[PDB]
């Protein structure tokens, strides 16, 4: 059986097993599962078959959640639809273990070095595992990462489809996206290292590094802090964006000592060395030209991170690679695939 309750602006129809629904993060609520006796998170996906773009995103994220297996990526406990057949099928519900906070809420707590380094180590182990499956994320952000009260971190999502294109000139948080993504260049796996450096820098300051109303505002924030990039970089750009990037003000960049001064880190010797190690890592991750930015593996071996290094976490490959396979189908056909996939669960 199932029943219906309203949580804020949204209605949830779920299985009777799930009780005490309350709002969190709204299409996600917290609940108690009576059968397994644990707190859970329930996310409602309203008509995921509604168009080719929503349908492709829902179906891919459903496949990836079951393909991947790592302690730093959220796992599915259950998935169901309370509708009784295909004709009536409308909504899918995903059920997850309930973590204690999102990474925004954790950053707002003003983290020390032990916690910042451990959370970064786990984010990089997660990314490494995703890359081992052929998934390059491109859209990592703190609101889509959650943390347990013991500091275990889990990435909630899988990012942009390989086809998904981005353009400089044309509702979503974009502040953690790499230069190559926002300028519409090609990308490699280290696109995700830029995002991790943006989060690391925000863990230290508490505020967004490169905020901005649009890609143009965000590019200006990037060059004001880090400096104007090289002519070789600019020459890879498409003509419209190239002309814009070439005719901006010429900035030198601030030294990382000025971008992340000692006075914005946790304390004030032991403190000063930990800040110095963090700056060195930022100087390698927040690098505009991806040809000179470090890799995931080099970041995991870095002095700021490697205090947690454990070969069994780090060398933990995906059981299979994802075949970016997810297909031109009608609305009606997308409905059937998603429905049978949910049933199969
Ligand atoms: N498993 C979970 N444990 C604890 N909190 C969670 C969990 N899943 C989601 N949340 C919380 O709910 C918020 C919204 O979740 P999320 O899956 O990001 O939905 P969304 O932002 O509505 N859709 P998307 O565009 O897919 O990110 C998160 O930022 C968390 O605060
Ligand atoms: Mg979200
Ligand atoms: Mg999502």
């Amino acid at each position: 059986q199932h029943y219906t309750v309203e949580v804020g602006d949204t209605n949830f129809t779920i299985h009777s097993r799930y009780i005490n629904l309350r709002p969190i993060g709204g299409i996600v609520c917290a609940a108690y599962d009576t059968i397994t006796q644990q707190n859970v998170a329930i996310k409602k996906l309203s008509r995921p078959f509604q168009n080719v773009t929503h349908a492709k995103r829902a179906y891919r994220e459903f496949k990836l959640m079951k393909l991947v297996n790592h302690k730093n990526i959220i796992g599915l406990l259950n998935a169901f639809t309370p509708q009784r057949n295909l004709e009536e099928f409308q909504d899918v519900y995903l059920v997850m273990e309930l973590m204690d906070a999102n990474l925004c809420q954790v950053i707002q707590m003003d983290l020390d070095h032990d916690r910042m380094s451990y959370l970064l180590y786990q984010m990089l182990c997660g990314i490494k595992h995703l890359h081992s499956a052929g998934i390059i994320h491109r859209d990592l952000k703190p609101s889509n990462i959650v943390v347990k009260a013991d500091c275990t971190l889990k990435i909630l999502d899988f990012g942009l489809a390989r086809t998904a294109g981005t353009t400089f000139m044309m509702v979503v948080t974009r502040y953690y996206r790499a230069p190559e993504v926002i300028l519409g260049m090609g990308y490699t796996e280290n696109v995700d290292i830029w995002s991790v450096g943006c989060i690391m820098g925000e863990m230290i300051r508490g505020g967004v590094l490169f905020p901005g109303t649009d890609h143009i505002d965000q590019w200006n924030k990037i060059i004001e802090q880090l400096g104007t990039p090289s002519p070789s970089f600019m020459q890879r750009l498409q003509p419209t964006v190239r002309n814009y990037v070439e005719n901006r003000p010429r900035y030198t960049g601030y030294s990382f000592d000025r971008l992340f001064p000692d006075g914005l880190f946790p304390n004030d010797q032991n403190s000063r060395r930990k800040a110095s190690d963090a700056r060195n890592l930022l100087s390698k991750m927040l690098v505009i030209d991806p040809e000179q930015r470090i890799s995931v593996d080099e970041a995991l071996k870095h002095e700021y991170i490697n205090v947690w290094y454990d070969a069994e976490e780090v060398d933990a490959p995906a059981p299979e690679p994802y075949d970016h396979s997810v297909r031109e189908h009608t609305v009606e056909q997308w409905k059937e695939l998603i429905y049978e996939e949910v049933m199969d669960y």
